[PDB]
C-alpha cells in the first residue's frame, strides 16, 4: 500500500443485487417523442390478466407470466414515426440493475415476436398512440419490476420518471411450453397452481384423516410477502428465474433458525409463547405476520411448514402439492435401517430403542424440468422444509427428483439419499444380549413409506402416489433402484420358525375403550411354547414415545397346524389422562419362541378420532353480500376445556379470525357467529380449528357456493 | 416434552454425559477392579511415533484411525480368562449411542480384524494386562473418553471419569482402508505433517511467494479444530466422513454475522481489526477465535485458505493450497466474462463491472469419493471464499478436481462454479449508441491460465494447471466443455481481418518507472490503419478498479505481412500515491481497425515489487536454548509510515507476536529483537510481516536449523 484514502469497495465493483424491494433512481435524461401516458390494460376482467391467469390476485397492479405476450399502450406527444423515432420499453429490478445480469431489460421493438426472447411488436398505431404486444423471455427473473419508456436521441436518452402505477409483476408460467415450469394439463394447472384451498392428510395409515388448509395465494399482500421472503434470504435477483433455486432457497427460509426464517419449529406440546401448530388454519395469517413483524412466527410442525411453502410456490407460479408419507423415517442420515432392540426374553428394550418412525410426515412437491440432470428427471421434485441432518447440516432437503428417487439415482442433487431413506428404510429387530453382543433377528421391509398420498385433482379425495416414489416390493426395478442407491449415498450398516403372528387394533373415538387382538398361525407340525409381550405407548405423531400406558404378557402354547387368536380390551382410563396432541398410540407385540429362540415382532399405530367443529351458514351467499356463519363446538369430554381458542378461515370468504371462550364445561356447546362478506365467487370453503389449554387438533369445515 | 426426537442431537464433542460406574439390574461381589490404566502416550514412545502424532504439543494420547496402539490395564487381581468378561469403551458426546458410532464397546478378541474395533491381549503379567487396540478406519474423528467396563451377570461395573485417559482419534493417511489414504510417504509428509506453507500471489507473469504458518501441531490448535465443529453444531456421526468435515469446516471459515472464524473484508482500511495482509499464519487467528468465541477481523481468500489448510492437516486430512491466476470468481457458473467497448474501441468502464481476480487461492483436500462414480477420488477442491452457488452466498466444494477436468459437473458439490472459475472466456462486446450490443471477440486463454501450489520438499511452485484442464484446443477439452454445458455450466451469448495484437509490461519495483510495449502483427496482404487505446487502472488484487491513472491513444499504420511495435513509458509519479495494498495495476489495450471495423483487445496485470523484511538470528540454535531474533524493516518510500505493526512467527520457534512502531521516517529503519527458545528441532522458519496505515503486504522470512 501507500494510500489514497477512504474505505474502498475491493471485493466487487457493484454490491449484490439481492433485493426486489430496493431500487435505484434512473436518470430521466442520459421535438423528440415524449410519453404523455401509459395504459397496461390491467383490470382483472381484461385480456392480459385473464389470459395470463392472474385475475385471481387481490392486487391492482399488472401481473403477467413469463414467456407470454401481453398488450400495453403508450401515448406520445405526437404520432410515432418510424422514419425518425427510436424508443423502447424497459423493465428494471433491484438497486443495482445490469443488463447482463438480467435485471435491466431493454425491450427491443421487433417486426415479429421470437420464441424465447424479450421483444415488443407494434400491433397498432392510432393518432399519437402505439399498442405493443410485449413478449418476455420464458427464463425471465420472477419478481416485481419497474417499467420505463426510453427515447433515444442524438444527444442521449430521455426516459419516463418513476411510476408505481405501472409496476409489473412477472411470474412463472405453467401454461408457457418453453418455461421450465410447463405443466401440459389444464386440469392439473388449475389444481396445482390456481386452487387456493388444500387438504392435509394425517392420522395413521389405517385411519387416515383429512383437514382443510387455506393456501390463500391470491389474497391481498401474499404475493408481496413471497417476494419479501426472497429478500430476507438476500436471494440474488439473477437466480429468481430458476424454479430450482427458488425452491431451494425459499424452502430454506420456511423453518426459522435463530430469528431468521418464517416459522419457529416446536413439538413440545405446550407452546408457551406462541400458538400451537395445530391451531393454524392456513398460510395467510402466518405469512402476513411474518412480513408484519419481520420475525419468525411461532410455531409450526411439518404440515404447517408444508402449508406455507405450498403457498409460496403456488403464488409465484410453480405448480406445487403437499404429500403425506405414512410411516416416515426422518432423521435417517441416509441409512436404510431403523433399529428396534429386544431383550433376550423378547421384550422391547426401551433404553436402546431410540429411533422412531413418524406415523406420518408431510413435505412438498414442485413441478419443473431438471435441465441440470440427465434427461428423464424433471416433473415433480420433492422438497422437505422440515430439516434433518444432510450432507451440509441440519437443513431442508431438496429439490430431489421423485423419478431419480424412484430409480435410486440419488447422486443427483439435492439431498436425494435422505428422501430415498425417508420412504425405503427397513425395520431391523435386533437382540441386545446381556453379555453386550447384538444379534439380528429379522427385518421388516414393508412398514416405512407404506402409503404416500396427496389431494386429488377433482375434489377433497385422497390420491395414492406411493408408486411414484417406489417400485413394487419384490420385483426387479425395486431391486435395481436399491442397488444403485447403495452406490450413491444410501447406507445399510448391518448386514442382513414357521410361526406367523399378527395383530389388529380397533380405531376409537377419544374417550372410548377399544379392542386389540393378537393372532398366531403355526403351520409347522411341532408344538411351541411362546412368551409374547404387549407394550402400548403414548406417542407424538412423530413416533416419539412419552409413556408406556399399558404393558402385558401372554403365555401361549401353539399346537401343530393351529390358528390361535387372543383378545384384550384397553379401557379409556388406561390412556385418558395421558394423551398427547394428535392422540396417537403405538403398539409393540413381540414374542420369543422357547424351542427355537426365534423372534416374532410386529408394530401398529393408532390415533383416537377427535371431535369435529360444526360450521353452518344462513343469509344470502353472494359476493359483496353479508352472510352469517356460525362456528359450533360441543366438548364431549369431562374436563372443563380452558382458554378455548377457535379460529375461522376460508379464502375469498373471510380473512383468518380467532375467538377464545374462557371455558367449555363438560358437554356444553359454544357458538360464535361472524358476519362475512365474500369477495370471491363460486365453490368456496369455511375452515375452523380449536385449541384449548389441553385438547386441540380439532378441525371443522363447510363447503359454500357463492354467487355473483 | 421433546416430541421432535427421542434423543437430542449429539453434536458437540465438548459436551459429555456421566456413564454409571455401576449400572446394575436385577436380582442380587469381587469381579475385577481396574487399579490403573496406562496408555504409553509419551511423545518419544511407539504409539505416537508409529501413529505420526508425536509432533502435537499435547500431552494426551493421540492416535489415527484404523491402526493399532497399545494400552495396559493393571487390575486389583490377575485377569482370569476362565471367568472374567471385560472391555474398553470409547464414548463421545452427551448422547452417545452404539448404533451412531458414539458409544464404542471394544471387544477383547483372539486376533485383530481388519476394519473393526477390537483389542488383543498381547501380554499378561502379575495383575497387569497389555492390549493392542485397533479402531475402525471409519471411526468418528474427535477427542474420546475412555472407560473400562466389567460384565457381571447383573450388568456392568465401570471406571469413573478420568480426563488423563481422554484419547484423540484422527484421520489416518497411512491407513490403506481409510478414505483419506495417500499411498506414499513424501506426499504424506508434505500434505499432512508439514506445518509451514508457501502462498503464491502476484500475477501470472510475476509470481510472488510468502510463507504461512499452518502450525497444526501447536498447543491448543487441535482442540480449536474440534471447537470449530462444535460451533457448527456438526453431528458427531458425520465427523468421520472427510467429505462432510471439509463441507462443514469450510463453511465455518468465512464469518456470516457473528458465526464463523474470519470476517472477510476487502476495503483497504480494516478499521477495528487486523489487515488481512498482516497475518503470518493460522495460529493466532484460531486461538483468538477460540478465546473470544467470535469472528476474527479480518481475512481475504489466502487467509481463509491458510486457516482451512490448518484445520484439515490438523484433523489428518491431507491438504494443500492452490493459487489460480486470473480467476473468474462470482461467476454464477457462466463461462463468459464481459468487457463492454464504446463504438470507437475504448473500454466502456460504466458498463464493464465484472473483474477477473489477478489470483485467487483455495484448498484441495485428499479423499475417496464413494458417493461418486469411480475415478473421482483424490484432490477435492474446496473454496471457503463465498460466491453465489446453487444455495446462496457460500463456500464451494468439495468438488472432485477430476470431475472438473472432465466437465462432469453434476456431481456434488458446486462443481459448475469451480469449473467456471478456471474455464471462463473474456467476451469483448461493443455497446452501441442506440442501445444494441455487438460481440467482437472471445479470448479463451486468459482465465485459469496458470494454477500452482507448493512443491513437495521445497518452496518452489508446482504447476498443476493440467490437473484442472486438458490442453487448450484439443478433443479432451472440447468434450469436457460440452459435457459441462449439459450439467450446470452456462454460456449465455452465442459466439478476423488477420491482424494480431499483444503486449508486454515490464515488472518494476515500487517507486520505479517501467515500460509497456505493444506489438501488432499484420498477417494479411492488406495495409491497415488503426486507432489504439490504452487504459491503465489502479486495482485491488481481485481486479476491482479504483482509478484510471494513465490513458494514451495512438494511430498505427500496419504494412502488409509485418510487425509494428509501440513502446510506452510509465513514470513513477503517474501511479505513486494512488496504489492499493498489493500494488496491482491493470492494462487494457484495445484497437479498432479502420478498414474492417475489427476489434483487437488484450489485457495485462502487473504488481509493483514491494520491499522484503530482514530477519537475522544469533546465539545457539538448539531446542530449549535461547536465541536472539532480529527483525528489521527499512521504509523505502519517501513518505513517513504511521502505526507500523510488525509480526513475527515460526511454528516450533515462537508463538506469533507483534510490536508497533508509531512512525518510521523516509529511508529509516526500525529494529525488533526477540529472545526465542525453540521447542522443535530440524529445519524451521522464521516469518515476518509489516502493515501500516498506508503500506502493507510486506513480508520476510529466514530458514533456521534448530539443533536437538
Ligand atoms: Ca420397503
Ligand atoms: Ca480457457
Amino acid at each position: 500500500s501507500e494510500t489514497s484514502r477512504t474505505a474502498f469497495g475491493g471485493r466487487r465493483a457493484v454490491p449484490p443485487n439481492n433485493s426486489n424491494a430496493a431500487e435505484d433512481d434512473l436518470p430521466t435524461v442520459e421535438e423528440f417523442l415524449n410519453v404523455t401516458s401509459v395504459h397496461l390494460f390491467k383490470e382483472r376482467w381484461d385480456t392480459n390478466k385473464v389470459d395470463h391467469h392472474t385475475d385471481k390476485y387481490e392486487n391492482n397492479k399488472l401481473i403477467v407470466r413469463r414467456g407470454q405476450s401481453f398488450y400495453v399502450q403508450i401515448d406520445f406527444s405526437r404520432p410515432y414515426d418510424p422514419r425518425r423515432d427510436l424508443f423502447r420499453v424497459e423493465y428494471v429490478i433491484g438497486r443495482y440493475p445490469q443488463e447482463n445480469k438480467g435485471t435491466y431489460i431493454p425491450v427491443p421493438i421487433v417486426s415479429e415476436l421470437q420464441s424465447g426472447k424479450w421483444g415488443a411488436k407494434i400491433v397498432m398505431r392510432e393518432d399519437r398512440s402505439v399498442r405493443l404486444s410485449i413478449q418476455s423471455s420464458p427464463k425471465c427473473i420472477v419478481g416485481k419490476f419497474r417499467m420505463y419508456v426510453a427515447v433515444w436521441t442524438p444527444y442521449g436518452v430521455l426516459r419516463t420518471s418513476r411510476n408505481p402505477e405501472t409496476d409489473t409483476y412477472i411470474l412463472f408460467n405453467p401454461w408457457c411450453e418453453d418455461d421450465a415450469v410447463y405443466l401440459d394439463n389444464e386440469k392439473e394447472r388449475e389444481e396445482y397452481v390456481l386452487n387456493d384451498i388444500g387438504v392435509i392428510f394425517y392420522g395413521e395409515v389405517n385411519d387416515i384423516k383429512t383437514r382443510s388448509w387455506s393456501y390463500g395465494q391470491f389474497e391481498d399482500g401474499i404475493l408481496d410477502t413471497c417476494l419479501y421472503v426472497m429478500d430476507r434470504a438476500q436471494m440474488d435477483l439473477s437466480g429468481r428465474g430458476n424454479p430450482i433455486k427458488v425452491s431451494r432457497v425459499g424452502s430454506a427460509m420456511v423453518n426459522a433458525k435463530d430469528d431468521e426464517g418464517v416459522l419457529v419449529g416446536s413439538w413440545d406440546n405446550i407452546y408457551a409463547y406462541g400458538v400451537p401448530p395445530s391451531a393454524w388454519t392456513g398460510s395467510v395469517d402466518i405469512l402476513l405476520e411474518y412480513r408484519s413483524s419481520e420475525n419468525p412466527v411461532r410455531y409450526g410442525q411439518c404440515w404447517v411448514f408444508a402449508g406455507v411453502f405450498n403457498t409460496f410456490l403456488r403464488c409465484l407460479g410453480i405448480p406445487a402439492r403437499i404429500v403425506t408419507n405414512y410411516f416416515s423415517a426422518h432423521d435417517n442420515d441416509a441409512n436404510l435401517q431403523m433399529d428396534i432392540f429386544l431383550e433376550e426374553d423378547g421384550n422391547v428394550n426401551s433404553k436402546l430403542t431410540k429411533d422412531s418412525v413418524w406415523n406420518y410426515h408431510c413435505w412438498n412437491e414442485a413441478w419443473m424440468t431438471r435441465p441440470d440432470l440427465p434427461v428423464g428427471f424433471g416433473g415433480w421434485q420433492a422438497v422437505d422444509s422440515t430439516p434433518q441432518e444432510n450432507s451440509d447440516g441440519m437443513y431442508r432437503c431438496g429439490p430431489a427428483s421423485v423419478q431419480a428417487i424412484k430409480h435410486g439415482h440419488v447422486c443427483f442433487q439435492f439431498d436425494a439419499p435422505f428422501v430415498f431413506a425417508e420412504v425405503n428404510s427397513d425395520l431391523i429387530y435386533i437382540t441386545a444380549k446381556k453379555d453386550g453382543t447384538h444379534v439380528v433377528e429379522n427385518v421388516d421391509a414393508t412398514h416405512i413409506g407404506k402409503l404416500i398420498v396427496t389431494k386429488q385433482i377433482g375434489g377433497d379425495g385422497m390420491m395414492d402416489i406411493t408408486d411414484t416414489y417406489k417400485f413394487q416390493e419384490g420385483q426387479e426395478e425395486e431391486r435395481l433402484a436399491l442397488e444403485t442407491a447403495l452406490m450413491y449415498g444410501a447406507k445399510k450398516p448391518l448386514n442382513t420358525s414357521n410361526v406367523d403372528m399378527d395383530f389388529e387394533v380397533e380405531n376409537a373415538v377419544l374417550g372410548k375403550d377399544f379392542k386389540l387382538s393378537i393372532t398366531f398361525r403355526n403351520n409347522s407340525h411341532n408344538r411351541y411354547t411362546i412368551t409374547a409381550y404387549l407394550s402400548a405407548n403414548i406417542t407424538f405423531y412423530t413416533g416419539v414415545p412419552k409413556a408406556e400406558f399399558k404393558k402385558e404378557t401372554f403365555d401361549v402354547t401353539l399346537e401343530p397346524l393351529s390358528f390361535k387368536k387372543e383378545a384384550v380390551l384397553i379401557q379409556a382410563g388406561e390412556y385418558m389422562g395421558q394423551l398427547l396432541e394428535q392422540a396417537s398410540l403405538h403398539f409393540f407385540v413381540t414374542a420369543r419362541i422357547n424351542e427355537t429362540r426365534d423372534v416374532l415382532a410386529k408394530q401398529k399405530s393408532t390415533v383416537l378420532t377427535i371431535p369435529e367443529i360444526i360450521i353452518k351458514v344462513r343469509g344470502t351467499q353472494v359476493v359483496g353480500s353479508d352472510m352469517t356463519v356460525t362456528v359450533q363446538f360441543t366438548n364431549p369430554l369431562k374436563e372443563t376445556l380452558r382458554n378455548v381458542w377457535v379460529h375461522l378461515d376460508g379464502p375469498g370468504v373471510t380473512r383468518p379470525m380467532k375467538k377464545m371462550f374462557r371455558e367449555i364445561r363438560p358437554n356444553s356447546t359454544v357458538q360464535w357467529e361472524e358476519v362475512c362478506r365474500p369477495w370471491v365467487s363460486g365453490h368456496r370453503k369455511l375452515i375452523a380449528s380449536m385449541s384449548s389449554d389441553s385438547l386441540r387438533h380439532v378441525y371443522g369445515e363447510l363447503d359454500v357456493q357463492i354467487q355473483r
